[PDB]
């Protein structure tokens, strides 16, 4: 039946989600000014950012971060457990969300809460997305990477158009409660970033703590996490236990990348070029 949980014109996973809830989230859910949400189009960096911040509160000690699945560390409001937990939870609070602007709880535009929106080069999101979602149980699947490429360049995928999703919050980049990051700068120099974060979030830590943090927060340490990699995720969620590679240039065919360039051009043309590190 459909193969996707359609809500408000947007594809959602069947398992672990619920329309009533996606609504119990927009015209019902209550956001506090002392809340933290990592805003991300799926497969853009959430897990990392999540760990980083998680490290903040733990001030380096990766003990916690290690023995707790991220969905628990930073729940997804939109999701059942996410909502279920988030609500029966004490403040302050931190959570993730892939929701496009228009689906985000209205109670946020009133409050002053702090939201971080880590944006990532779409081409790499397309790839990572592909492999990941093709191994996700109970949802339409592309018969071919050429097909997934088609789906993505039209939005016809989970959580809608990445273009859309971006165009949606960019106009909100200037608020004092919205910090816009990007994959590039989170990798090409994890230092700055962490600064802007603790800064924007309004926090400081010992030097020997910012030390311990930096350690457990660089790519390696990250792409080596048995939590930030899901690991022990119900086999019902994934089609293959092992699947649990490469840069978008190792995946985009020359024509594709080409077509995809005329795409970003036309589509993003109404925005500041400076807005995208990646070429
Ligand atoms: C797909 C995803 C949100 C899009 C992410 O960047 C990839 C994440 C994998 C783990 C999923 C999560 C949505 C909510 C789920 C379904 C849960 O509640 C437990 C497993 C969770």
């Amino acid at each position: 039946s459909d193969d996707f949980l359609w809500f408000e014109g947007i594809a959602f996973p069947t398992m672990g989600f619920r329309s009533e809830t996606l609504r119990k989230v927009r015209d019902e859910f209550v956001i506090r000014d002392e809340d933290v949400i990592i805003l991300t189009y799926p497969k853009s960096g959430t897990n990392w950012l999540a760990e980083i911040l998680c490290l903040m509160h733990s001030k380096g000690d990766a003990k916690w971060i290690q023995s707790v699945p991220i969905w628990e560390r930073s729940p997804w409001v939109e999701s059942e457990i996410g909502y279920t937990a988030l609500s029966e939870t004490e403040s302050p609070r931190l959570f993730s969300s892939h929701l496009p602007i228009q689906l985000f709880p209205k109670s946020f535009f009133s409050s002053k809460a702090k939201v971080i929106y880590l944006m990532r080069n779409p081409r790499d999101v397309l790839v990572s997305g592909y492999f990941f979602w093709k191994n996700w149980k109970f949802i339409k699947k592309p018969k071919s990477w050429e097909e997934y490429f088609e789906w993505f360049c039209q939005g016809t995928v989970l959580y809608g158009s990445w273009f859309d999703h971006i165009h949606g919050w960019m106009p909100m980049r200037e608020e004092k409660n919205f910090l816009l990051l990007s994959y590039e700068e989170l990798k090409q120099d994890t230092g700055r970033t962490i600064e802007k974060i603790c800064q924007f979030l309004g926090k400081t830590l010992e030097p020997e703590e910012l030390n311990l943090i930096l350690k457990n927060s660089s790519f390696q340490s990250m792409k080596e996490n048995k939590m930030s990699n899901y690991s022990l995720l119900s086999v019902d969620y994934v089609v293959d236990k092992t699947q649990l590679s490469g840069d978008w240039k190792n995946h985009f065919t020359v024509a594709q990348a080409e077509d995809f360039d005329k795409l970003f051009q036309e589509k993003m043309a109404d925005l500041p070029r400076e807005l995208f590190p990646w070429e």
